[PDB]
């Protein structure tokens, strides 16, 4: 979701990707 990682729709991952990108494989942005 443009700056923070979900699971589908839901922040759960705990990192951000305000750049456009997420570090966590099995969470989306």
């Amino acid at each position: 979701s443009w700056p923070v990682c979900t699971r589908n729709g839901l922040p759960v991952c705990g990192e951000t990707c305000v750049g456009g990108t997420c570090n966590t494989p099995g969470c989306t942005c």
